[PDB]
């Protein structure tokens, strides 16, 4: 596992964006064979989308033949609804690159048949092969995208009962309205994220702590998911300072030594 | 993972029956495509074995197309002694039944070549392909079938030395005598319990407690093999209350929450 | 996992060395399926080499149809400074035995390319298909071969820059020089490790207590890479009694009566 | 040490309120020889403060001859202000109650010399001789009054500066303004409640889980001020259900069998 | 505290007498300045009584001068019957050494007022001044005498309950019969045991390998009595080779390194 | 407790030596009634006298009426052989400051009755009562000065027997030679310094890392002596940045948050 220990969410963000667009050029994805991405929303992975439109704008990245594939979509409400995961995508990253409609893959919150739209998901993902690089965050439980924890590491896509906290958590989306917040969303699995050739958990916030420390110092166990990333072949956990907060103090500067020359700039 | 905690020995029978049987109808086994099941012996799956027959009774399942495949077996001990696992299966399950001889599967104490015969059996597993569902026990010390503690987790069917300890706790079908029990059993191996699809383990008793800790809030790791099941496809825990006496208030509290509308009924 | 708890170095020197034998005579190796091992070098293998010297000349073994593979070599040393590990090997080993010049593997430290170096290693490896038997050591912190704590269990051979610790331990052979020592080496990964068939690590000494217990005791964290042996089909420690200074009595006493007639002789 | 595990704050405040009730009955004060109760403020006393005043209105008791010590005081902030601790204590027990003016004390927030102040109000304690039952709260990191963790197990009445935690926490009765409330506060120390001769701890809501688990399971520490009372001669922690989660199931139902008879009625 | 490590039961009890002996020969004992003796009944103090009296009888020891507290007695049965704590001190004590009648203190588990009782016994042992060595063992679960865990470390002589645990271990006595043997019983406290000049524990079984570990490596905690003697001023374990399993390797070879020159003769 | 957190050696010096400075003055000692330090040799200590040693010759501080004692001496080691502690503390300290010789306390490495030299060093303070601050280091173990690890935390000064790992640590003084360095010394014990009404333990170095921790973070245990400091009414850890290595990011945190008034300047 790399750990990227960077003092700021703008930091994390530009870091995140150039390893992406690296991923990317180095790939050099055509129309036969595209670069698969993962990706996540909400609040942590904003400064790197922020940072990948900049980079794509300084015309250092094109997305022409990237393909991805988003980790969740709320059930039941509507595509255009300004709090659904397909309007924060648009908003925050389609709206500003060069990549095609039929290369973006979105959980339909509204298909009439859930378990088909969550199969054929499944299915679309395995059409292209393999996701090249899964992009995410980490609950402050260490659960993975709406997995609970204690989830089977070999999920897959599949809908989800909203857990009270996460409700309050968004309800300030659906404007300090926890009652407003849907019941259900679609998201994928556990296993869909491990099969990822690389996977790049997103750490912002001392709420982060716990869940950081597990992943980084603590054994492989089920209850706290992002433990086992530590199996995982190519897995890296880029955070801020905040979040380090549970670490030994060796711990990270074991880190913060040994990737020094990887974060000059960022 | 999935942790069904119930408060009896009865119900957590009628909940692993009425598993197995859902598992069976939804598998629709035919002669060509027969449901393969995993079995254990002893005190623990007694109230399981009992729930099986009264559905089949009640004409809910059908083991027509059902092959079996036994976790082990006394070496040495004549099958029709009413203490070899072969008289067990038979009185508590066979007997009651509509599962045709081929498809039982146990393995044979007396064979000449016991090599040969912990050889075989692994392969006439695989000639079925999978097991789809494996039922199981843990020990006290988190250990499966006649395995030990640290057994590979991926050993296979071979000839294992009873333990003291075992010896003592089945000296009372030996009718109390730790000197009437046998020597050696046959046992599958970790690899063979975990190549199943899935696998449940039923927990019973307060001297369990240990076990389903170490299996449900411990690390993975390989002195209380139970562990491992946490990076298994499919694993599921199925509890009494007594056995519960090790976990945290609020790790009941949590499975018994996300389970609830499971477990009435049983 | 097997824990093989000796006494002295040179016992489990005599008990590594015979368990290479047995498992070279039973595989009965040819021209066209020779027995593929992995070595390491340094003074922990020492009275292995030593043993297996004996048990060649005594006529027990002949290496004529083995092929090996060694661990590491340092980068940009020439291969007879006499402190280069092929060097080593020559001297310890390959000169007392009747193994082919083409049966021997080594890493090029002075290869124009390195990647290119490693990547052929690594597939020189598969076109034999598999390590049958990977021979090591294990670090004061649990790391293998010259692979940093955390690597990911998937790692690959790859060159690596040595750290403070290393050098200092190593200045000794540099004639107590640190400035002596190389700057990078060239180390075999741990998925090039954990695809070895049977992995056998030799533990000598109370510094080596906590990785051992790590090892055995611990749970399955990637910080001491050792722990994840956990998880290999076929690993064994062997160990002297210095070494099991962290262990619980009972644990030794476990395994020291487990393997009570594999240890007589060695 | 004690632990009364009961469902409900309302249930918390019956028993604490019985058991101060009880002393004081039972220890008979006079004019020359009053019973000293050590008290604390907050939403925690409320059922307690509550209860005693039913028990007191329904002839129970009468606190004619009992001193009291509060545990802390807002500096500079005027008594008569709603939400100063001195009018918490006499809107919630003293309006109620019969207790001698000259039988209260409070720290003076407002005293020209604040370490004078302290002083003396250990001073006054003394000639008392000894606080017979202190009872209070707990913090979620298990710290007591506005002592900070690490506070030594010695410590006196002095000043301290309010964190940003316990400023939130109480910007509520400041009505929600965290600008509102005080910068300092007058507090107790760990030696003046620990030289308490008996120490009784309401202990309510799933925030203070970890607290009652640091207190009731884990070791002593200095982290964790409310492990040191396990060295107290007469401590009693008084818990709600919601309180409970973080200990195991057994310990919780250890007490709740061995303190059965005395949970009755409360 | 002071660890010594032996092999078998016959030595504890050697050693543990050896050192009773030699407390007493150096204190000098007079009828105006007696040792006082703290005993405990059971299968444990069984070799150390033996050797006790082997001592005297080879005209090592007298206890003329000797003045003896027991930890404890059944309440409600007859002082003569067999099985009371008065008749195994008797019989293995007492009716073979030269301690007067009026130095031997035991509780009367037949009292009319029990509370009354305790008290005395308490009051007894003050008017002597102080225990200057007083030896005893310990539960399973590291509690002292009939004092439960999580007893304050200042409680004093009281009755008790027995638990079911206690009295299945001790129907033994009562031939078996758990029936038989008595409901309540007096027992010294931990304050009692504690103000003891000097402590000596008696540790023997592998069931007493947690507490041992607990007393030794553990920390400081009230769940598990036994350790609090860490912060007593003169303790010290006697134990034999099985309940040692719990213990580093380590941990045990100090001990056994720091008392070499203690333990030869014993 | 306290914990200062600085940079370095140096600054925990000028730290450490300005909080004596500071006891002193505000103690403002006479010929009746001097300050009485407790002191340290060795390296640690180092930056601390040449600190006190500068704030003297600044005018500062007089050590006119202070008495001091030092925690130990080499037996049989001449006073003026350049490395008796009598010659250390000369040498770095009382040859700069106003100290008289009879305020001067150091242990009798040479007296000829040992227990009598130790007896009377526990009297010698006593008769001035109690010792105000007592500084010292601590071992790589959590021991106090020649204290092993386990010691009572009631000890006394006595004859210690050097351990091999202080020898080789101390061989280096007499010149490199463990065969030079002396076999006993005399040392006060832990009561000795709990006694004390301050106890300041400075640290440096991250092989102090783990006793830091067990100190600060850890759980009161016996085997780490230091860690009883945290049931000591006023002790202070005042240490570098290396030392800090083993505690979380959080802790550090805290103290350096804090401390942050106290630590400038130094």
């Amino acid at each position: 596992m790399r750990l990227i220990p960077l003092t700021t969410a703008e930091q994390v963000g530009k870091w995140a964006a150039r390893h992406i667009v690296n991923r990317i050029n180095a790939f050099k994805p055509t129309a036969d064979r595209p670069f698969v991405l993962g990706l996540p929303t909400g609040g942590t992975p904003m400064t790197t989308y922020k940072a990948l439109v900049e980079m794509h704008k300084a015309g250092q990245v094109s997305f022409k033949h990237v393909v991805t594939f988003n980790m969740d979509e709320y059930v039941g409400l509507p595509k255009e609804h300004p709090e659904s995961y397909y309007s924060f995508m648009h908003r925050n990253f389609f709206d500003h690159v060069d990549i095609p409609a039929e290369n973006i893959n979105l959980l339909n919150g509204n298909a009439p048949d859930i378990d088909a739209e969550c199969r054929q998901y499944e299915e679309k993902i395995r059409s292209y092969g393999k996701i090249h690089l899964f992009m995410g965050g980490v609950g402050n439980d260490g659960h993975i995208a709406f997995n609970e924890p204690a989830s089977s590491l070999a999920s897959r896509t599949r809908i989800k009962t909203l857990t009270h906290d996460t409700r309050v958590a968004n309800s300030r989306f659906f404007d300090n309205d926890v009652n407003q917040v849907p019941k259900y969303a679609l998201t994928v699995g556990v296993g869909t994220l491990l099969d990822a050739e690389e996977v790049m958990i997103l750490v912002l916030g001392s709420q982060k702590a716990l869940a950081l420390q597990a992943a980084v110092e603590g054994c492989v166990n089920h209850m706290w998911t992002i433990s086992c990333l530590q199996l995982h072949p190519k897995a890296i956990m880029v955070c801020d300072e905040p979040s380090t907060m549970e670490l030994k103090v060796k711990t990270l500067r074991y880190f913060n030594e040994l990737e020094a020359e990887n974060i000059k700039g960022l």
